[PDB]
């Protein structure tokens, strides 16, 4: 009733079950049962707990996170854009088959413009952000 | 009269139900019969319930509520990310199968830039909805 | 000429048509014949019941209502999220049907992220709008 | 020349007819003819009909009806609504046709979010356009 | 060189014909031969009637047209309106005939629901545009 | 050099010509040769007519001509709504052709909705342009 | 050196050559070889002659141009318009050719409305762009 | 637990996967085993290293970055553009294949003027951002 | 190190290469190997480089180079613009193939308008470009 329980209980939740059902898919999880109180009072009690308000440095921290999460997406799209402007080459020349014998898929010339557009947008993010992280903090 | 029935007959009626349907529905509920004035007591009884304001924690309850349907949702676009991903390389490579002999779907690479811009625009939301929590309240 | 009435030709008015046509479907509805002047005597005269204006607890009744639409409308698309994530991954093991013989039905990775923007965008709502009833209220 | 005559010269010039035509046609209408420079008397009188100003009170009449326009079509909507998502738990099951024998259309999940939409729109609107009433007026 | 000719001229004009051709479908018209300076001779005196200024009672003439362009296409639209939904319910049914023997036309819900909102768009246009004309006017 | 050799010569530049193709074309035109600093001595000469500044009754034509632009466009449209609106009624009724034998063409009632909204959205346009010139001009 | 090889670096460049090829591709046009620091030299010195400032008569130059583009375009629309609606009637008659023999292409009726908006587009242009030339020179 | 280590638990995390799971991939990745407790030090270790604020030269360094990104891909889509143009002259002409042998491949007119706007889209951001540079650092 | 090598180093890592592979790729080009300290020496080394601030006249360079972008793409789409036109009035007539033998390629009437748009576009960007230019510059 500490750490399994008031977080399965609140995801559960917000997953939309009503408390019934919460303590009925639970009533088989690992005690016999689990009244329908026993549910109700964890999410009243959890209800406080997100209620709470952040910190400055607590507001830093996603800023710190989302901005990481921009440069693992960047490791994957570029690694793509390389491999799509591989088989657009391989396409013009009549190339059925790469020269490692991997098949060449087609490519429309506007697809790559697209994936161009997609990657100066999530690094002109990353300026955007980290100059509001400045001016606001 | 009291907690199965006045839910009952509010949900019943934002689902767009005249007040002759439902007392006809749950006539034969539970009661022999439920009269229309019984119905529309309860509707203007909850609609006054309904009327009143919030309060300024109230609206903090939400506000940790809906940061947390983010996280949910992160938890699971993610493991579609990585498990979409795998598709795309297995693809190039030419594996009908994967090597767990699951087979291979395929997935144009602007679709991975859709479900990159996804995931980007839900921690971009975190962070506008948690400063604004920090600066409205 | 009080309730069935007066309800019948505002309704039958605003679904476009003219005070005669009102009067002939009308003609036969109860009466032996209703006259036009019948007809249009009501709709002048609820045509200033309807030219009242609000009350500021009356305008709390809507916003108390609309965002309990947004709440029964939540709790349909996370049962329908859920049992689309769950014919997501059964589909990507290769099973035709579930483990309880319902079929499988395919769903796009890019489908389940719009349902996934549906859903914060109804919870988004609520805060936008209970904000301004503390504000303007 | 007085109500169905002043009324066909008005409505039959705003679907682009030159008065020669508007002439015509009511030339075999009820009289033996109509000249051309009696419909045009009526086109410059009924014009300035027309070019009158509103009242404040006159205002609150449309205002009154656009929102009870938008009460009749959310009886519509919630109808289909609610006999949209059965479909869609008949069709999850398996059943092609209804208990009731009806046949099972088939409806995807984006469509369900798509008549929601709808309808919280419209509930949107009588807020917004009601606290404008109190707010103008 | 009055009425007919005067009003040719400038309509031929518009829809892009040089001075040259408005003489030469002109020529056959009535005349036996029209000359280019006699064309180029009304262009340049209907210039100066064009550009003239209004009133401002000239301009509560449109508003006024305006408005009652709105209230015609309403009579068509909420007749569409009635007439789409019916096809609606008898779809459902199954019904391939109505029982006047008329064919059911396949109608998809987010169909009415586009008929819906242009309905509702043109009576908020009234509102808008009528108060316009109580503000600047 | 003077009417039809100074309008061909920009009339040829400004489609994308260099001057050497603008001599060439017009070398077999009229004159045995038209050389290159024949055609470019125009080209800045005529540079300067067009680099004139307008006058407050020269707006005024064109705003003139522009709302005359729109009421030829009106007298087609809703010749075309009026003979779309129809073909609905006559496909709807079942009849393969119009009594006068002519064949009916399918219109779907979105595309009707279509048509009334570019009428109405020409003549906001008169409003909206006609209230700036008496308000700027 | 002067024209033909100041204009020819700087086309080349800008389509986006790298100064070896840009010598390569010159090496065998007239000269015998020319060499990497000739062409980097005229690049240089192109760079700055397009780094210098307009006059405030040498803007007058395009708008009066960019105008004219205009009227050019519109003289082909209006052209193809008429022809358009040619069109159209002909293919509502039956006529499957013009009474010229010419075959009858399809037109739908929302497809005259996007060349009519095109229009009235081009003609709103002139009137903005006209009046910010008086406004700001 | 250095270098290789709190890399590796920190783009894991990011990835979406639980502590529980970062620790059981890394199990067998060098050590014997790696607990839970372990995974869960460095992510509270590296949450306060994102968790930093940015020096002014530091954003200089991305702006410096991200407009490299865009010169990059400029000369890629000169390129494409390039060899784009290259096909649709020889398609006109009516070559299958090109006078190098290799394919012609359709080309449609509107997809020549995307990619010419996507690079002068690129092109303005240039101007843009370092004049943004200029004007905030 | 000075010049081949900065520049390959600095444009294989903006491709998304990290600094092991940059090395291994660059072992093989012209050294017998690379070092990765090698390799990220010159990466800080460039970041410096790239992290400098602009001249005023240096960005006076790129407008020179962005308008004059234009006029090369106008050369371009002006040459499309009369050859799909050409297109368009020889379809028109029913001629499979042009005078010259080359064959007729089908262009909608709404795909001219597209590309007169373009046009009309790339010159507008012109005067507004050169104006901020002139103003803030």
């Amino acid at each position: 009733m500490s750490v399994s329980f008031r977080d399965r209980v609140l995801k559960l939740y917000l997953l939309g079950f009503d408390p019934s059902e919460i303590a009925q898919t639970l009533s088989l999880d690992a005690k016999r049962k689990v009244t329908e109180e026993e549910v109700l009072h964890v999410l009243a009690e959890a209800r406080e707990l997100l209620s709470a308000l952040p910190s400055l440095e607590d507001i830093r921290a996603e800023v710190g996170q989302a901005l990481e999460r921009a440069r693992i997406f960047q490791k994957d799209l570029l690694a793509i854009y390389q491999n799509m402007l591989r088989n657009y080459n391989a396409m013009m020349e009549g190339l059925t088959e790469h020269p490692d014998g991997t098949p060449v898929i087609g490519v429309r010339p506007a697809d790559i413009a697209a994936m161009a557009d997609r990657i100066m947008k999530i690094d002109q993010e990353r300026i955007t952000a980290l100059l509001n992280s400045l001016k606001v903090l």
